[PDB]
């Protein structure tokens, strides 16, 4: 049949997709910006097909409810057929990889730690063998998984602590993972993708750094649904970007360039 | 049909695959050791497969002939159906992709900088500035076809410098780059793999290190013939390698556990 509008999933998170500050004058694509609007039309430029950017409806990522064994979040509206494919700072991991296709990653990253500026923690294991300095995750998405799921002795500790600690150390959003690190004075630490902690670091009120080595090795992926046609273009359009230190420059211009904490 | 020993290809390169040093005494996959060697047995008993390994014939990655259009190397061994996997340190690269399946990275990386230590050099800007300390790669695979392909104004002038400069700044294999390295009094820098050249940095004579920060990100991965059914498998197998922490495990193995350069 003819060409069909190709439909993106994404969700808001900056510095990847933002609604632009005039977006009321404007109207389709172009009410956002960010580093993942301007690898879609990277993306869409390179495979030749037009897009339509929509925000997920529930707001996550994607995990499989154990009990209904639906899958929610972006995978889902893959899975389910809402999207075509899915744009967006989405890890690749084995239980997504199993019900969607992936492209290689366009950014390699780990779970790191965030701290206030002078706080007396240098590692995971330092954040382990303590409680006098909370620490916890976004209370969805593969961070949270990550901990929940691990089996290495330092990680299983952390993870019995988060579910333990009170006040509840788990966050709904960046932002307010950032905003408790910074009102905390120096009594919660926040574990977030070593990528975020990056982009924090270089915003003003410049009271943030990223700690110790990364936690993990992972990468984000671009997500069509199992067996889609898109995916091979997709995924050869990535490859092509990276072997043209494209998304080097995407990143820089939207980490760096204009950062907010000095040269 | 019934199912049969998979024919893995790979190279002899340290500390991936490497004769044990008692392999005269001994047969079969146990004749080697080393990080893919190990990685190789991970994933077979993850997918349930008996497996072979053998060395690659023509001692290569693989490229693509301009006038022939022949694929050697491991990607060849793969495309013409000498080889049923290639579990090797063998870079995602698009050319490859387009006739070979691969998995997610199972270890990522980029192009870096070895010197002797004292060598006045912190980058490639600094290298490309200069001719008094020579600099080139190997003469074949990924680092080679980085700057021989590359657009940029920085590694373009390397390439250009690469080609005609006198002697031949190119090396044939790793262990000579590294000599080369070490017997050149600082007059050349080698441009090789960051993995590489951070297990090189541990081995004696604790002469050579890596400078400045990497010139590109890729990874390595698995590759299988395009379609094969066995690549959804070992795709999966990699990611829960990973998940587990089991990779990080086996690079400490081979890298850093028993460096010879201190702790
Ligand atoms: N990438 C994750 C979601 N996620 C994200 C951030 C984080 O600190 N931890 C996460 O888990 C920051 O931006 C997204 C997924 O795919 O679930
Ligand atoms: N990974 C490359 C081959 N390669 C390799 C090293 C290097 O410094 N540069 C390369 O090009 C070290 O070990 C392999 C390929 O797949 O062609
Ligand atoms: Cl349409
Ligand atoms: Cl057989
Ligand atoms: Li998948
Ligand atoms: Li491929």
């Amino acid at each position: 049949g003819a060409n069909k509008t190709v439909v993106v999933t994404t969700i808001l998170e900056s510095p990847y997709v933002m609604m632009k500050k005039n977006h009321e004058m404007l109207e389709g694509n172009e009410r956002y910006e960010g580093y993942c609007v301007d690898l879609a039309a990277e993306i869409a430029k390179h495979c030749g097909f037009k897009y339509k950017l929509t925000i997920v409806g529930d707001g996550k990522y994607g995990a499989r409810d154990a009990d209904t064994k639906i899958w929610n979040g972006m995978v889902g509206e893959l899975v389910y057929g809402k999207a075509d494919i899915a744009i967006a700072p989405l890890t690749i991991t084995l239980v997504r990889e199993e019900v969607i296709d992936f492209s290689k990653p366009f950014m390699s990253l780990g779970i790191s730690i965030m701290i206030k500026k002078g706080t007396p923690i240098e590692s995971a294991e330092d954040l382990s063998k303590q409680t006098e300095i909370a620490y916890g995750t976004l209370d969805s998405g593969s961070t949270k998984e990550f901990f929940r799921r691990s089996k290495i002795a330092v990680f299983d500790k952390m993870w019995t602590y988060m579910r333990s600690a009170e006040p509840s150390v788990f966050v709904r959003t960046t932002a307010e993972g950032v905003a408790r690190v910074r009102k905390s004075k120096g009594k919660y630490a926040y574990l977030l993708e070593s990528t975020m902690n990056e982009y924090i670091e270089q915003r003003k009120p410049c009271d943030t750094m990223k700690v110790g080595g990364n936690l993990d090795s992972k990468g984000y992926g671009i997500a069509t649904p199992k067996g889609s046609s898109l995916g091979n273009a997709v995924n050869l359009a990535v490859l092509k970007l990276n072997e043209q230190g494209l998304l080097d420059k995407l990143k820089n211009k939207w980490w760096y360039d204009k950062g907010e904490c000095g040269s």
